[PDB]
């Protein structure tokens, strides 16, 4: 009662209607801070093996802040609009380049490593100091790393640096591997304890909080962070995490297969496919549109995604999912002359659009071909089959759990006669085709009339 | 007498005719396990900094394992239709997912770390137990770690610990750093001897065996792993492995250059190319075509693909190479009015479709410009030129070994008269053209004919 | 005085004019070395955990060879014309396949560890032994890892080979992580360092030294490196760098927005854009063109952007940037006739294409709703904004520093007149559209004219 799926043989579509919609209508900054050090430098007249090894960890730290100073920044789904993902980041890191911010927030951050603070700006960040370099390179070398007496005959010593300094040497090569920006931003950025901190410290609603602090995977694919400022002392890094405005709302996926004319003629064939495949997530009244399945994720049954590769339709287009006729939307379709065979995959089992003459089969891994088509959009399920061949691509069926279900149905393709079609139309619709359609009538007959 | 290349001039085409196909006709699963400790929390009254550091990496693999605990997961080239990558890998996984199957597989990898196992769904799969973590947390550190006699003094304890822990470690980063689902995956999943021996041990055929035992360098970008399950003891994680049903079939590649009229007016100008860029590989009896070259990889004379991205086509449309006037396949093509220059590659040449004015020039590093070109369609090889300039790019041309061919003809935009065709059609044909053009003239005349 | 903005409402676009230029419009190879052991099979009679731990770390340099052995290697913005990237680093790896200018190569090395040969090709190239695994393989194991004393007591011997190997084995690593090609190129194929000496060394201005000196966080978006050789004792492989021979050049980029109509009626609409979004850059006396901003990056006031997604296109389509009707460059444009809502982001604020009724607006952090906006183009800028929502998503916008210029003006779309127009053109310009509307009115009037 959770996911089921349901097919319409009316123009050749699947429909999956369990997942949860999870949509970012919000952005949170957060700037990390790490305490570094303005080592004074290192000098041993007199190279003791562990010397040098101390030695080479703090210059592998030099050559990451020197590589880190020289990067502080000195088909429908054609007419979204895109966005500036990294503005917010930049911004608040365009705030701390103000020459007194960092001292201020270096002082809110002297006693712990987690705080909210009100920028320059106005508006209020979140920001930790996770990694703190000053104490282990300030009272934990200089005092035993003098200038002649370099008595450092313990080895573990630089185990500990390394350990502690591993991570902000792998926060600089993610900064030199990315542009300074990179996405998802790895542990060594933020670690995971530290994230469960910051979603449960950030003003965000109580089961929010809950959905994103045990919701970290797909959260940092949905993630940025870029560089602000080495400027005193201190390595601080913005951060760019979701804010979920719209929860709890049942949201669904569409996939489409061509619909066409069965004649034993390859050529001169006539298709028609949908072409708004995609999800749809409710949010505020009207249907929020993916146009492009590489903007969202999948997590069981909570589908996370990003919204600016979303525009806003009418509730009235959940009726293109009916009846593709009615006036009330223009159902958006693509239609073409070109009889190839294909299948598309929807959560329980696939379509076949098994055009042209190739062997389309539908089978299971221990009993094989189980099922034949013949020359028209077919569909079929998960429930017995996970093995779908077509030309020679075999392709597997997600074995979720759900019922399924299959709208019979004359496609529309019937209605559509040939001789007068358009035989290229890929933005075009129910209206638009048949506006084409009855102009090459009125001409045809003005022309035969007029006689 | 193995790689050569021939140019059409009819159609303004390079076909490079060398490389030997290998086609992932077929999955493979294998589900590789890792011993894990449920770990009983750490104590020792007094810190010694050997003691702090074997603590630190407990909780460093802790928080992996918390990580892992919480990412747990339940221009033609357009109507291929999708396939579902991930289908098989945690199809297998949720059959592990069934309480019983994990203490069967343990089990039947309790002496060695290779074996296969018949898993609950029927197909039969096989596993391996790479990575042993209860032995060196629980004959190696308990009874070396009491709670007060914490007597750690041999610092290699950490080291080796560490060097049998960070393979897990970066296991369970990548599957926060990928969704639980990344291409490639890292040698920290499955290691290299590792690989050749699940190679050399599953079900494909001799020649099969050595085959794609030895050539790992492109599998990984054709390998997929999700996790599958922690769930008694043990780390497992399932691996999608090509299995090639198609070998030793010579196919080869296509690449496109518009053909336009050469008139001296910038404007106006009608420009026709082959729509139809991309990858032939013979497997049974028709050829398989991949429309976008994102979807193939190259080594040497064997090109390794992908056919989730490819349709199955007549053999006739080899014949599109020699007549695309020929009736017996309608070949592809794209017509537009746009008048600009550019060049392509392919395997042993370079493509000049000079158009407008540009300098386009043929050249080698150590004697510039050898050849200049006169708008329209030239073509040069890679044998005494590396340098093809057009406009303000400067390409490169592969230096591979091969014979190169030229064919001349007068191109077919010759035979398409301006003031009549359509200046708009991308999902053209040649038999969509002449359909338009019969439409156009038909038009005209009996509009002229009625006075 | 740097960078500014001013966006035309009469083809409702944006034009952000402050960048400067910088295009690799010249390659550069340089082929890096390591200096490799063929090791003696090592033997110890008789385990302790350091000797254990030293044959551990030679036997991961060992698999990381094999690794590196078995890899050895063997909308407008479609008519661009793709070409062949690795060319120059295979072709150069391919020329040291021959067997004797490896040993060149080495001799040249020998003393120093930075040198420009020539290759048997011609082509002067600079190579540098950057790691030297013979020294610390032959003259600090094998002196002390005699067959039975293997008295390696000294703990920081395997510290000191891990530190000096971990690059190389990440090589190795990278090499089977990216089919042997990747991009970027980690630290661990060209320290940073190392990275700036090679180019204050190589053959450019002093300008552009000091430019690709320091200038390293977005090259490495624009290098390449390709395994090579493992020929004789050493592993070499090449790296692929820009060569700016177009700088100091003020160049744009380009934003789009609809023009449509505004009637009532949800359907019927007609929406013209201008479809040629994306980066206008002047190298010789003629603007280079990138369609798809996937080929162009942004620094500051500096846009580094590849050539390779580049055309030539004539000084004049600058001026399609002020009338988009004049008859000297046919600006490229896009109709349709869907109507909804979106917006897109340029510099230095954000164009609102608000069609159909949804509730657009513009605000800042702390202010909320300041401006709505009433069905139709309208543009806001960066400066007292910075979340503009459309429907249900909510952009941000870039707080660069700048000036805004807002040229008012009648959209075309006013003089476009329905009953007529074609609802299907994305490849489409002003003089087709203008062809095609004269067409249509000729038929009508002929029809009519008859009677
Ligand atoms: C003769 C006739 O039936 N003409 C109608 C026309 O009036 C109408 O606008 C169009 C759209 O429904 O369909 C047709
Ligand atoms: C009836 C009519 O509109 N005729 C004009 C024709 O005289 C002109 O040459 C052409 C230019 O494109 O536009 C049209
Ligand atoms: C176009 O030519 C005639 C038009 O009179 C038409 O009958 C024919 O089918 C078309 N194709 C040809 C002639 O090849």
């Amino acid at each position: 009662q959770n996911i089921t799926e349901e097919f319409y043989q009316s123009t050749c579509s699947a429909v999956s209607k369990g997942y949860l919609s999870a949509l970012r209508t919000g952005w949170y900054t957060s700037v990390i801070t790490i305490e570094l050090s303005n080592i004074k430098e290192n000098k041993c007249n007199g190279t003791d093996a562990k010397v040098k090894l101390i030695k080479q960890e703090l210059d592998k730290y030099k050559n990451a802040v020197t590589e880190l100073q020289l990067l502080m920044q000195s088909f429908l789904g054609f007419l979204l609009g895109v966005g500036s993902a990294i503005a917010s980041g930049v911004a608040v890191c365009k705030v701390l380049h103000l020459e007194g911010e960092v001292n201020k927030i270096k002082s809110a951050l002297l006693s712990t490593n987690k705080a909210v603070v009100s920028l320059s700006n106005g508006v209020s960040v979140l920001t930790f100091k996770v990694l703190d370099l000053k104490n282990y390179i300030d009272k934990q070398l200089l005092p035993i790393l003098n200038k002649q007496s370099c008595s450092i005959s313990n080895i573990e010593t630089v185990i500990e640096f390394q350990q502690k300094n591993n991570r902000l040497l792998e926060i600089t090569r993610e900064f030199s591997v990315n542009a300074g920006v990179t996405t998802p931003v790895s542990t060594y950025m933020l670690t995971n304890s530290e994230l469960l901190s910051l979603i449960n410290d950030m003003p965000i609603t109580n089961d929010q909080k809950k959905l994103m602090s045990n919701n970290v995977q797909i959260v940092r694919q949905q993630s940025y962070s870029i560089m602000c400022i080495i400027k005193e002392e201190v390595l601080a890094y913005v951060v760019q995490l979701p804010l979920y405005g719209v929860i709890d709302t049942p949201c669904w996926k569409l996939h489409t297969s061509p619909l066409c004319t069965t004649n034993t003629k390859e050529g001169s064939n006539i298709c028609l496919t949908r072409t708004d495949r995609g999800w749809y997530c409710d949010n505020a009244g009207s249907v929020s549109f993916f146009p492009q399945a590489e903007t969202c994720k999948v997590q069981s049954n909570r589908v996370f995604c990003d919204t600016m590769n979303s525009l806003t339709l009418p509730s009235e287009v959940n009726l293109c999912n009916v009846d593709i006729f009615n006036p009330k939307y223009d159902c958006k379709i693509m239609t073409s002359k070109t009889d190839v065979s294909s299948s598309v995959i929807t959560s329980l089992g696939a379509i076949v659009s098994c055009y042209g003459k190739t062997k389309c089969t539908a089978s299971n891994k221990n009993r094989g071909i189980i099922k034949t088509f013949s020359n028209g959009c077919d569909y079929v399920s998960n429930k017995g089959v996970d093995t779908v061949s077509v030309g020679n691509t075999l392709y597997y069926v997600n074995k979720q759990e759900g019922k399924s279900l299959y709208v019979k149905g004359e496609p529309i393709i019937n209605f559509y006669d040939p001789l007068v079609f358009p035989s290229d139309e890929f933005d075009a619709s129910i209206s638009q085709v048949n506006e084409k359609i009855n102009q090459s009538l009125a001409f045809i007959r003005k022309s035969d009339e007029l006689l």
